């Protein structure tokens, strides 16, 4: 998409699996991405060469969006980098750990629901002045996509009924953020993958992966880069500027929403 | 519905609004009815005694849910005082108050999160063992019925973007707790009232409530009265034996579910 | 249900399976019931004296659905009858055939349409005037209530493809209907079997039904008799009178909605 | 996308509106385009010297998609005419006309459900196997988008239950499609329009047009070429190779799915 060429392009949990795949595809696009995780990883500033030798830019900045502290520091220090914001991808999140019910304690609840809420919550408020601003400067609208997941339409499996219902939570958040902040130039949309082949999957043996894959029309897990196209669509005001609040699922067939 | 006669219904919030309401028709069913609320109110004797009257039974116990501890008290007083649970009925919520999201601070996200989320998960978790019991007992079903909302579809109203996605949430959340505690002889029901003429929308002026009603194709809001029915079929093992992680709407036809 | 004494209630495809289970119910609930099928079964008469038995009245009616001049003949058959009617159960349709996408022509796309659609379209229709008095009448509303499936959520199994539809094609109109005609006194809502134990699958083999069984988690298909409350939950003013636009599905989990 | 260059795409219902502004975008993709409509629009000689001009190729074909014989012919005139079929693009239907339920007729059923279903389900079935030949050929998935609707999830408008149902039924019968055509190396997915300004909502007076965009986030209705992008998304295996069974609604935030 054309339109992406020097946009400002925030996005969470992109040191790894489907948020570095996404920015590796915004970077070829011309956008200026902004690389996140909690840890800086290894090898980073090659991610970052291959980025520019691509036609974009990148930088790192290391947070654990768990705070809001963090969250707000996320923003100042992008905005810094790079002048502004135009997109915001909130993609940091994550099972955290598998217990069912019965195990459910306050540290346990606290740590899924700060990972994968409170960091969407809070990282979106800290953008949202600026994705504004950026909207009110070009005439067109500024972007956050979150990603949600298939959970969050038929709920978590074992040991993660926290996590699923984190990710139902951002889908109905989003209806609330384009109900009253649609005139702010802001479109919110969610990509929802399905099964897909990075680290949230690594610890299932083949023989749980042929299992899931049975009920998986297409037969397979997907991969980080089946993922990347939809975040570009949702961003590019060429492309979707009449959508938002949407769910778009990425997950072979899956499940059909 | 005559298998409800006799048993153990712990309803929380149900000290005014729609938990009360219903709370009187399953006390009217012959029901032994934990009544609860963050404080007593002024003429709870007089409910208890009405409710007794009208051939059930029926205990106060004050809480607040936005706690662990607080669940699991309420849950050990009213196993104490009725010997076991039958049905739980997860009602305790609310807006908690209304801010944007530039608005939205961590103490309030804090408040509104506890308070309709943690209260449901805590409570559940803790009435789970013993409503597993009764359900292995009885060789029947033992019910939770949580109250989810028209916001849980459709997304939070002005400064209510975290109450709506908490309840879509609960919506969620039921349908991982079918996955894996069916076989504990355990259904898991919601009902989602839309818009309800309780204290909930005190605040409304007339214009605004004849709004909202012209988006209701029954042109008007409903009664806690018209909540209750629906709570008590989900409870009845007759009327709803294979019926579950289902989210029945009771809106006037306000939302299409 | 004490409100569905006396009242005129129309069930289509009770002949047999579901539509039956809920006419024997209405009948223990004092209710007039229009019994009809294609064909009589072979023992109707012991069925309408085991009704009457019960406490309440029923005649039946023999009709093929699939024309619109049938449709209108039940409706002024049923009328002429009890003389009115207060609920109506578009209950009646069927596969009809198995056939996959490449094998599906005019015949039989015309077929599993007639049988599905235009059925519950034409007989809605002319029900609707006698539905609307009755209401005028009572000052409370009179009902529809029509079958629709779990297919009409999750798509039709295999060669089923235009029968899963046709039960979405129902779960939609209903939602029109409930928008115009709720100022008509008339309650429009569905409930969804999931699997049930009827002639619908008496062609699955052992091994077939333990494989579908398997994403259940209740671990079983439903009863005929476990899909009949509902419809009497639909059918009272009293348990249901703000409840309108609502599917409810009745499945054991398989489907969460 | 650069993976559409040489792709052979049938559009149905592309003699105007939706389906011409969508064409048009597929031929500045360096697209072979099947334009279509009931009767040659004046000027479409001009329309396919543009899409030539465009880097891509065009031919129209006359049908009338009610009868399944037009639709076999219509499939037949484009595979003799560009060899074989990539992508099918069923965006041929309407309201047809505004009837109430009271004045639903068969004549007026059969109209509507011709149009909106059988079109779709007969020209899938003729396609079928070209795009199934052609996926084969390259390895890669051919591609089936049809048009389905905002009133295919809460319901159609005045007049128009039949029409917002027959687009439920599309998004229905597409499921099935998936389930059991993946195989075929086929994806199937939906592009559902809200109020898009085109000849189907022309009746509209500008006090009509007023309030209906009230509801809307966006404010206005949208344009035919912010419908476009979509359907150039879902038909590159390149974009959305491991989507599929989808629905994606583009309405300004007007119904959010
Ligand atoms: N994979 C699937 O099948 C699937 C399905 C549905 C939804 N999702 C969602 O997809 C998103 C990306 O996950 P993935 O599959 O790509 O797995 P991944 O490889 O583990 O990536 C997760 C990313 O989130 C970051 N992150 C996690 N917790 C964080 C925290 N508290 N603060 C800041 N950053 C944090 C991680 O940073 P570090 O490197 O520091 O750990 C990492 O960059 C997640 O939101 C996940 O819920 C995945
Ligand atoms: N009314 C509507 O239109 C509507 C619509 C959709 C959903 N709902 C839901 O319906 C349920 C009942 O509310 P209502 O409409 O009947 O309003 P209500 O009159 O305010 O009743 C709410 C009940 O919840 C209790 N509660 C609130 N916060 C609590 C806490 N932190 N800990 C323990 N108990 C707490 C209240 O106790 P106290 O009075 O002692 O604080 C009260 O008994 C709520 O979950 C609400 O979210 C209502
Ligand atoms: N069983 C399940 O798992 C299941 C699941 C989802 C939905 N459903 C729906 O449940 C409803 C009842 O079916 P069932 O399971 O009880 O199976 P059933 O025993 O085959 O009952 C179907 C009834 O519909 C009548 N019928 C069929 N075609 C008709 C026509 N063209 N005109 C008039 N009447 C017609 C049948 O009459 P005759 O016997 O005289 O032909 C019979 O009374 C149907 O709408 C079905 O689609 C069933
Ligand atoms: N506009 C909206 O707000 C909106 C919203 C939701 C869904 N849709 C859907 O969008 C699609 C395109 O409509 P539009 O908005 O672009 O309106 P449009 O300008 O009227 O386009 C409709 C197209 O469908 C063709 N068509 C209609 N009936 C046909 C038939 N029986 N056989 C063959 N072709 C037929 C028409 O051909 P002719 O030129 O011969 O008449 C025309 O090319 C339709 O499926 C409509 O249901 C539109």
């Amino acid at each position: 998409f054309p339109d992406l060429k020097g946009k400002r392009v925030l996005i969470t949990g992109s040191s790894q699996g489907i948020g570095l795949a996404t920015a590796r595809l915004f970077a070829r696009a011309g956008a200026k991405v902004g690389l996140h995780g909690r840890k800086a990883p290894a090898n980073i500033d090659e991610t970052i060469a291959s980025m520019r030798a691509d036609g974009g830019d990148a930088a790192f900045f290391a947070a654990d969006l768990a705070t809001s502290e963090a969250c707000q520091q996320l923003v100042d220090e992008f905005v810094a980098k790079f002048g502004g914001i135009d997109v915001l991808i909130n993609n940091a999140g994550g099972l955290v750990g598998r217990k069912p019910l019965p195990e459910i304690d306050d540290t346990f609840y606290d740590a899924v629901m700060d990972a994968n809420i409170r960091s969407v919550v809070m990282t979106t408020k800290f953008a949202l002045p600026h994705l504004a601003a950026a909207a009110k400067a070009s005439g067109q609208t500024s972007a956050v996509i979150s990603t949600g997941s298939i959970a969050g339409h038929t709920g978590g499996g074992p040991g993660a009924g926290l996590y699923g219902a984190a990710k139902a939570f951002l889908h109905n958040v989003h209806k609330n953020w384009v109900d009253f902040h649609t005139k702010d130039g802001v479109r919110f949309n969610i990509v929802s993958p399905g099964t897909v082949d990075t680290a949230f999957h690594a610890d299932k043996t083949q023989d749980v992966r042929d299992r899931i894959s049975n009920g998986i029309p297409m037969g397979r897990f997907g991969t980080a880069e089946e993922m990347a196209p939809a975040f570009l669509f949702f961003a590019s005001h060429l492309a979707s500027g009449y959508i938002t609040g949407q769910v778009l699922d990425i997950n072979g067939g899956q499940y059909k929403h």
